[PDB]
């Protein structure tokens, strides 16, 4: 889990925009960052 290593979460296919999606396979359908909450 690439996203879990990097400390990120996992969002649904509707709430994660195409700008916030990560380049990794750290989830089971899509992975999204959490950096918008910190800034």
């Amino acid at each position: 889990n690439e996203c879990v290593s990097k400390g990120f979460g996992c969002l649904p296919q509707s709430d994660c925009p195409q700008e916030a999606r990560l380049s990794y396979g750290g989830c089971s359908t899509v992975c999204c960052d959490l950096s918008k909450l910190t800034g």
